[PDB]
């Protein structure tokens, strides 16, 4: 079928979830676009650059909070800019691994870019903004990461290990990282506005 | 050579650092081991049993700040554990992914136990408390998995993000998680003694 660079990611994202990441094979992708694997390659080179693009496109398929609404604190961007990184990091199977070890691409540096500048503005130093944007990041990577993991990977006990099992049983993980994530932002703001101050 | 449970271990770890995660097999771990794969099967009996096995006795050997000192504040206990499950993780290559997915095993029962009772006798209802040490649990993954993959993954840059992977270029990692942790801890300290109060 056809072989443009949208229609081989369309491929690759739907083999993604009927196979996970590490099934994923350019064999496999090169059967599913109906195509001999030495024509495959003319167009993906190997796993790693098909993943490379996986996450980048991903991200811009379906990563829709990326820009603070104007007016918008830096609280708030933080919280949206989280959830709608889960969001996009669960909508394919294994898709917090496809993440995984990524840096921003070429075509994700504006964005990048503005997101540092905002948080300067909203009177963070470079380290500070630069610190609270990983923190986010590999928080909102952990718990997609465990949750993923956990169900790929899907009387003894002691009674509030049973109940905090029931609990962590009863959502997909929703509630605990929005409450992680209220505690991670008061922090980062607490530290903000102590400028100098020991706190 | 040996084949004891210990053996075993020993083995598979040492593995493990010369092949990472992706490239242990059983086949190269009875090479290890000077074996036939039939031997092997016997004390092993698939990937993901090792692997279970590994995770678990990773922290067993190398996670000694698992219980709170005589004393010791809430605050410092989640620190000082997290900067040891830190450590723990990085000790082996591709440490955290190794650790991703699993739950705790019958032999972590009573340590996780006690954990959770610490946090409830420090004022946390279990929820809360689960959602603190999960938290902690999934910022501390994150962080080294980031770390981890990334490396194993191994001038149009604007100049906030060209500073910014100056920074990050400079330490292993350790400096933005010592700070995100802080951040962290504030937060659910902040919720703790909000009671039912609107904060
Ligand atoms: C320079 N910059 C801080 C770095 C450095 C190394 C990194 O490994 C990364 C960044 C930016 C962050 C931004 C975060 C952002 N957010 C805090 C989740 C984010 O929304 C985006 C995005 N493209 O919208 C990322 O690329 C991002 O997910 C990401 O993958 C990053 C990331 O991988
Ligand atoms: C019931 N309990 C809260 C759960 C439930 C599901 C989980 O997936 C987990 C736990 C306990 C947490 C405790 C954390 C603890 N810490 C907050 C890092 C920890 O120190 C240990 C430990 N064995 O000392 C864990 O097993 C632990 O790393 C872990 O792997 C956990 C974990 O995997
Ligand atoms: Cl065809
Ligand atoms: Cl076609
Ligand atoms: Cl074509
Ligand atoms: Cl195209
Ligand atoms: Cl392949
Ligand atoms: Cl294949
Ligand atoms: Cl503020
Ligand atoms: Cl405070
Ligand atoms: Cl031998
Ligand atoms: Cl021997
Ligand atoms: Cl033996
Ligand atoms: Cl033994
Ligand atoms: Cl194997
Ligand atoms: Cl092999
Ligand atoms: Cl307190
Ligand atoms: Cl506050
Ligand atoms: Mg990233
Ligand atoms: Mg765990």
């Amino acid at each position: 079928s056809r072989l443009n660079r949208e229609s081989v990611i369309d491929a690759a994202l739907e083999l993604l979830n009927e196979t996970g990441i590490d099934g994923l094979t350019t064999r496999k992708l090169a059967q599913k676009l109906g195509i001999e694997q030495p024509t495959l390659y003319w167009h993906v080179k190997n796993k790693r650059a098909l993943l490379d693009a996986l996450a980048v496109e991903i991200l811009a398929r379906h990563h829709d909070y990326s820009l603070p609404a104007a007016g918008e604190s830096w609280q708030s961007f933080l919280r949206n800019n989280a959830m709608s990184f889960r969001r996009a990091l669960l909508r394919y199977r294994d898709g917090a691994k496809v993440h995984l070890g990524t840096r921003p691409d070429e075509k994700q540096y504006d964005t990048v870019e503005t997101q540092l500048r905002f948080m300067t503005e909203n009177g963070f130093s470079l380290r500070d903004g630069l610190y609270a944007i990983s923190a986010v990041s590999h928080f909102t990577l952990g718990a997609v990461l465990e949750q993923q993991e956990h169900t790929a990977a899907l009387e003894n006990l002691p009674p509030l290990l049973r109940e905090a099992l029931q609990i962590m049983d009863s959502d997909d993980g929703e509630q605990a990282f929005l409450h992680g994530l209220e505690s991670l932002i008061r922090g980062f703001e607490v530290q903000l506005t102590a400028l100098l101050q020991i706190v």
